[PDB]
């Protein structure tokens, strides 16, 4: 009953009844309406619920500003704190100059990860009002985008640092900053700092928090009773309460308390308080590390490298340094530094104080310390290093589970005085148990040995053995693990026997290898550099045609202000309820039995919905082959089976968890091989045969065989799926708001589902946090269950999936494999290819089908192949069924075709690039498929990146770098493409728009495409504008809906600014026609009386537009018919360099030459080609989903998944758009953008194959040439391909 | 599936109308409406 | 719609003098379907200017 | 007849929703010689006027 008493954005708050379970987020989104902050995870990654606190530091008395994850933030951690969100730092109507910069600069597509990169930058900008730019790419770390490639946003903040064609956007315009114009720290507060702090008791419905004042309450309360949680930044707390459903009745916050803060530098070492945020131990340190010297902060160096890349500033902010090693996960970066330097610990409990060295004994089992229940953690001393004593951490390059399996290690070596021989050594690891363990068994045989070779051998024996990881040990990937262990020990050696050398006695231990010396580099990554490139205008273009020219996307200001409605953010109806869907735990199973009885029990539940509740038909899905619930039978974890309707979100939540289900298991078949071997497929194969196989295999000089499996995608669209369905009582009407690309058949599956006319069914689109292909069909398993439980209750209701279930029921790309064999001649030209390509397809069909297709239309890539045969069977599996994604099958058949051309390459003795241009088509050639290419623009595309990227020198340098490094390795490939334009199903190739003009001149104008973050709409009013001759800002586009545009097509296949384009354009030729009389009558007299003069004499001003592809349509049967209206194309050159010893890799520069026509809007289209090419760069070589094998999707979030960061990015990121190239064929001579460069990614994926097979050749021993690299080339698949005398053993 | 549009706008304007007062010509009506009606009632002379 | 179904709407609002009524009724002859195909759900600025 | 007709104030109200009266003159034709909010202020729930 103690009030909770803060600020937000500079007004208080007071919350009489603050419930412990309460995040600072859903605050902010619910109580305060406050929708700025956004939901991306609600774990810590991805940055888009970053807020910055200002509070009174009474240890410093100073002001103090940092940034934290709203998600994780319990309110009731934040009495007497002030929170700035995006909205408190500016608006449209006074934009901050953060918030102006990244909307100018392009830096915002979406938008929904905008106020959160926002925050971090704001937040950096007011403790460090002049950064480094290293220091700006840093304040990101914690800040995902899927959008913008990220290249943008840091090009914009460049700008608040350092203290041909036209630009896409002028710095010189940006508002100066003015430091002196902040928010107030709200003057209360500074009063209120003066009373002392009272311990502070919080109620709620099932937790009781205690805010502890002094030490003394603290080990009261834990004395009495041991059970009470101690939370401080909740980083680990907040994650087990929110996905691991555990419940913790009493928690204790000790965050207060001077003790557990205080710093004290000591002889030994220097003390942290157990509450010290990793922020603070990472800046003291740093402090030390500059000013002592080199010798006495080996461990500290050790400490900091592992904070480097370690979560965000968001998180660093408020995790506690005792947070991580009482959480002891067996996966702490930090515990294996703490053991092998052997830390001081101190524990207190009332009456009692000890002190430990952190050793093997401190972590006795699973997520256990050697802690009495009434101890806590009070203080931990980090050791200055001795004379003689050297220290380095390491760590795996990714991370695959949520607790296992991720090699860390802390490495500490003393030497005698005077002497190259052990007198302590100490090898500490985590991801290697379910523990941090030490190698106590090999490091006491070492005692007394010299460092040297036989050193080195005897502990790679030892560690081999006593880390020794059983084939079927939690978290796989053993191979690697055990490989790192020894690379990681290799590293350490050497960089002891340097470290050694620099104490003069280079005489004793042996000299370095120059060319080792790379393998001991700590990270580094140059200044990044970037040159975009662009067509200007025609000088003669009026000023008002925008047509052409860089205009920013017309949302991002609002979006760079968190004024951008999305679907969440829209006001709850008083009446407004939440669904939860709840879903199968086993892949195939009868459902025996269904109990709702503890749901029931929850308050505000209503019901639990089912297949017996649903109106009309059961029978959803694209081919009419799912459930809309599962009936009798779920057939993949993930099967929809029915959805809880309750008040709030959290009780739908706690009631879902509820329903219990029993079931009886039936076959499973999960794999690609399962459903081989099981004739499970989605209907019959696919075929494109062309030629005459037989006779080309015989001509071959050479015949090449072999297998590539391609792993999936997960989307990660920033913004989940989610709907609100509003029922209006009356007639079966209802009216639905959807982050959805599908309005139509959205409209048309409620219908059915309800059994309704879809004249009853409006769907509304304003925007969508991203879809690439997610929310094409996938969002309408959302959909029709929302608007099933709203027709129930006759009451709006509203389900927006937390990140695990969208991940989970919403399903990704297509894996692939595919089985080649090519035929070719001793000089590169390929003669003869045959490709049999799979794909798992999961539990419906939805676009499968689809997507084989149009693998099957790329399985050619650039290349002219007068024999060759492709086949697609798409495999039916007990998995989650698999959908569009940006690429939809041409990246995959595309990559399929480069893979067996690097082979042909290899084999014949020659260039890559020779090869690849020799086989290349020709303007007027044919496709396999038949079809005549006109307006071949990829020769142009292939001859300036050659040049641009200066190509063949750049081919010389790597030679030399790879002649003089023995660890490291540089590769180099450049990488075409082709990618026909237009949807495989020929009548989807449509499109219509809705103009009207109102009396005061205004123009509404409205078209069948949703916007996504690819500034569709901001073209539509570019082309409207042009077309009607009048500024861009007498036009508007609001949203799209159903009842405006019908039967629209999904927005996707790139397709949407083509077909929309048409549409506006023609409707806006009609308002023309019917206002020229009034032109004519007066020629001059401006527009607003033209329309008048139309409106008094009745003329209609209002119009339909509308258009179709013309010319379309190929059979299977004769293999003829055009299936494309035109073909985009583009060529990437990219370089590498990977760490052979752990298989992380730097993407050192990459070259983009991209056909896009005459851009409609050269900003947004390389904003498009920079954005798919880093998803692209994800598919290839970070991305990678891990499902049990039973079928159950194991990695439902960025704590496993891993989108590529702001760090993953080419260093020079080199982007053209093609010149003087019109496109007859579409809306003002331009081309569609949105998934040709994302295949271009592949460069980096070849580059990654080029310097492995270098590593390869260097560290032998014999063969084998053609070795294999699936895709993703993840670090595991680099490094196990590197074979070394680490790998064999 | 034909790719023909089914959206349409429909607009009508009654056409021939403008009276002028100043010359008491035109027409200010399309048409006119016409009826008639018969009432009886019974009145209470001392009250209303 | 592809269902054939036909949402209506015009510039007349519905006071309870059966306006929308009487436009169903002229579409359903216009068209040659029935009425129970033809539905109006309400008047707005931003389907008819 | 059922009462499921909906007008406008029988649509539900967002959970943000305020509510607006009118202020009118009492005098026919009159100079405003001035205008005080201060008990309108102390109304639980004043927002402006
Ligand atoms: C996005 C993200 C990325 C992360 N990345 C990494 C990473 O790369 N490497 C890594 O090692 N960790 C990582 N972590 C984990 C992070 O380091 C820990 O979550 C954090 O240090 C825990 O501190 P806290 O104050 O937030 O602890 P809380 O979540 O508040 O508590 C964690 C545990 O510590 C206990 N505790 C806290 N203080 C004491 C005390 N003094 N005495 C006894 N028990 C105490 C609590 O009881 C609880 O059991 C990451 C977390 C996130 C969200
Ligand atoms: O030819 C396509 N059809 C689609 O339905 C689609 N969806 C998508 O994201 N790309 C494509 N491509
Ligand atoms: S929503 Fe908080 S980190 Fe992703
Ligand atoms: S714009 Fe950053 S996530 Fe879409
Ligand atoms: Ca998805
Ligand atoms: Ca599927």
């Amino acid at each position: 009953a103690d009030e909770l008493v803060f600020f937000v954005n500079g007004k208080k708050v007071v919350e009489k009844n603050a419930d412990p379970e309460t995040t600072l987020l859903v605050y902010l989104r619910r109580k305060l309406g406050l929708c700025g902050t956004k939901l991306g995870c609600g774990e810590g990654g991805c940055g888009a619920c970053t807020v910055m606190i200002s509070k009174y530091d009474r240890l410093q008395n100073k002001i103090v500003h940092f940034s934290v994850n709203a998600c994780l933030a319990p309110i009731c951690s934040l009495h007497h704190v002030a929170v700035t969100t995006v909205e408190g730092i500016g608006n449209t109507q006074k934009l901050h100059p953060v918030q102006e910069r990244i909307a100018r600069s392009h830096g915002s597509q979406c938008g929904f990860c905008t106020p959160g990169i926002v925050m971090s930058m704001y937040t950096l900008l007011r403790n460090q009002p002049e950064p480094t730019v290293e220091e700006i790419e840093n304040a990101f770390q914690g800040n995902l985008c899927r959008c913008t490639g990220y290249r943008p946003i840091l090009q914009g903040f460049r700008t608040f640092a350092k203290d041909l064609s036209p630009s896409l956007f002028n710095p010189e315009d940006f508002k100066p900053l003015d430091p002196t114009q902040e928010p107030i720290f709200p003057p209360e507060l500074l009063r209120l700092k003066d009373t002392p702090q009272k311990k502070l008791r919080f109620e709620g419905e099932r937790v009781t928090w205690i805010q502890a004042s002094t030490m003394e309450e603290l080990l009261d309360l834990k004395a009495q009773h041991p059970d009470a949680k101690l939370v401080v930044g909740n980083t680990e707390i907040g994650i087990e309460m929110k996905f691991k459903n555990m419940l913790f009745p009493l928690i204790v916050c000790p965050a207060w308390i001077p003790e557990l803060n205080s710093v004290v530098h000591g002889p030994e070492g220097i003390s942290f308080g157990a509450s010290c945020p990793l922020s603070l131990v990472e800046s003291v340190l740093a402090e030390e590390i500059a000013k002592l010297p080199e010798q006495k902060t080996e461990v500290f160096r050790g400490v900091m490298e592992q904070l480097r890349w370690f979560a965000g500033k968001q998180v660093k902010s408020v995790a506690s340094i005792g947070g991580n090693i009482i959480t002891a996960s067996p996966i702490s970066d930090l515990n294996p530094v703490f053991m092998a330097s052997g830390a001081k610990l101190t524990l207190v409990s009332r009456g009692t104080r000890r002190t430990v060295r952190m050793d093997h004994t401190f972590f006795p089992g699973y997520r256990k310390t050697l802690l009495r229940p009434e101890e806590i953690l009070l203080s931990i001393e980090i050791p200055y290093s001795k004379e003689g004593e050297f220290f380095s951490a390491f760590k795996q390059a990714s991370r695959r589970e949520d607790d296992i399996a991720k090699v860390t290690s802390g490495m500490r070596v003393l030497f005698k005085p005077g002497t190259i021989e052990v007198q302590e050594l100490s090898l500490c690891f985590g991801g290697m148990a379910d523990r941090t363990i030490s190698a106590l068994k090999t490091t006491p045989k070492q005692l007394s040995k010299s460092w040297n070779e036989e050193l080195l051998q005897s502990v790679c024996a030892g560690l081999a053995e006593e880390l020794q990881l059983a084939p079927d040990a939690p978290g796989g990937m053993v191979e690697f693990r055990r490989t790192l262990t020894l690379s990681f020990f290799f590293k350490f050696y050497l960089t002891v026997l340097q470290k050694l050398g620099r104490a003069d006695l280079e005489d004793m231990c042996g000299k370095l290898d120059p060319t080792f010396a790379s393998a001991t580099l700590l990270f580094q990554k140059d200044p990044p550099a970037n040159v975009q490139l662009f067509q200007e205008v025609p000088k003669d273009q009026s000023e008002e045609d925008m047509v052409g020219r860089p205009l920013p996307h017309l949302a991002a200001n609002m979006q760079a202000s968190g004024e951008a409605v999305y679907c969440d953010d829209i006001p709850r109806y008083e009446n407004e309820l939440s669904l939860r869907l709840v879903t199968s735990t086993r892949a195939h199973a009868k459902i025996t039995s269904i109990d709702t009885s503890e749901a029931k029990k929850v308050p505000g539940f209503v019901c639990f919905l089912t297949a017996e509740d649903v109106p009309n038909s059961n029978a959803t899905g694209l081919f009419n082959d799912e459930t809309v619930f599962a009936k009798d039978e779920v057939t993949c974890v993930g099967h929809i089976i029915g959805a809880v309707v309750a008040d709030t979100p959290e009780h739908a939540q706690r009631a879902a968890r509820g329903v219990k289900i029993t079931y009886e298991d039936l076959p499973a078949i999960i794999t690609i091989q399962d459903a081989i071997n099981n004739n499970s497929f989605y209907g019959s194969e696919i075929k494109i045969e062309k030629g005459d196989l037989k006779k080309g295999f015989s001509e071959a000089d050479n015949v090449v065989s072999g297998e590539l499996y391609i792993g999936g995608q997960e989307h990660f669209y920033l913004e989940t799926n989610c709907t609100i369905a509003v029922p209006k009582g009356e007639a079966g009407e209802m009216e639905l708001f959807v982050s959805t690309q599908n309005t139509m058949k959205t409209q048309s599956f409620v219908a059915k589902m309800l059994g309704v006319p879809d004249n009853r069914i409006v769907v509304r689109v304003k925007r969508m946090g991203g879809g690439f292909g997610g929310k094409e069909t996938r969002s309408t398993v959302v959909s029709t269950a929302l608007a099933l439980a709203a027709h129930k209750t006759g009451r709006p209701v509203r389900c927006m999936l937390d990140r695990d279930e969208d991940m989970l029921i919403t399903g990704g790309r297509h894996p692939f494999l595919a089985k080649y064999k090519v035929g070719f001649m001793k000089t590169g030209t390929v003669v003869a290819l045959e490709v049999a390509h799979f794909s798992n397809g999961g539990n419906t069909e939805d676009l499968s089908r689809s997507i084989m297709e149009r693998a099957l239309f790329h399985m050619d890539n650039a290349y002219k192949i007068p024999n060759i045969r492709g086949t697609g069977r798409i495999c039916k599996t007990n998995l989650p069924s698999n959908t569009a994604f940006r690429g939809f099958g041409g990246p995959q058949g595309m990559l399929i075709a480069e893979y067996w051309m690097s082979e042909v390459a290899i084999t014949c003795g020659l260039p890559a690039e020779e090869v690849r241009r020799k086989n290349m088509y020709k303007e007027g050639d044919l496709t396999h498929f038949n079809q005549k290419l006109e307006g071949f623009t990829l020769p142009r595309c292939w001859d300036e990146c050659i040049a641009s990227s200066q190509y063949l020198a750049r081919k010389r340098e790597v030679e030399k770098f790879n002649r003089e490094n023995c660890w490291k390795k540089r590769g180099l490939c450049i990488i075409p493409t082709k990618f026909g334009i237009s949807f495989t199903l020929p009548f989807l190739n449509q499109g219509g728009a809705l103009v009207h003009v109102y009396t005061d001149g205004s123009v509404l104008l409205t078209h069948g495409g949703t916007e996504m973050g690819q500034g569709l709409h901001t073209k539509m009013v570019q082309v409207a504008s042009r077309a009607l001759k009048i500024p861009t800002s007498k036009i508007h586009i609001s949203e799209t809906s159903t009842n405006t545009v019908p039967n629209t097509s999904p927005t996707a296949a790139s397709a949407s600014a083509d077909l929309n384009g048409q549409g506006v354009y023609e409707a806006c030729q009609t308002i023309l026609k019917r206002l020229e009389p009034f032109k004519k009558k007066k020629p001059t007299g401006p527009w607003e009386a033209w329309v008048m003069d139309a409106y008094t004499s009745a003329v209609s001003l209002s119009a339909t537009g509308f258009y179709k592809t013309p010319n379309l349509g190929y059979s299977f049967e004769t293999n003829s018919g055009n299936p494309f209206h035109y073909f985009s194309y583009g060529v990437a050159c990219s370089e590498v360099e990977i760490d052979c010893l752990t298989g992380d890799h730097k993407n050192l520069r990459t070259d983009i030459v991209m056909d896009v026509g005459s851009s409609l809007n050269p900003a947004i289209d390389i904003g498009q080609v920079e954005g798919a090419f880093v998803q692209g760069l994800g598919l290839f070589t970070m991305e990678e989903l891990h499902y049990s094998p039973e079928g159950s999707l194991h990695t439902r979030g960025p704590s496993t998944y891993k989108i590529p960061a702001f760090g993953s990015i080419p260093i020079e990121f080199r982007v053209s758009l093609l010149r003087d190239c019109p496109n007859k064929r579409a809306i003002y001579a331009s081309k569609a953008v949105g998934e040709p460069p994302l295949f271009l990614a592949s460069s980096i994926f070849f580059a990654i194959k080029d310097a492995i097979r270098a590593a390869r050749a260097q560290h032998g021993d014999n063969a084998k040439q053609l070795f294999q690299l699936d895709s993703p080339a993840t670090p595991e698949k680099i490094r196990n391909a590197c074979v070394d005398q680490f790998t064999t053993l």
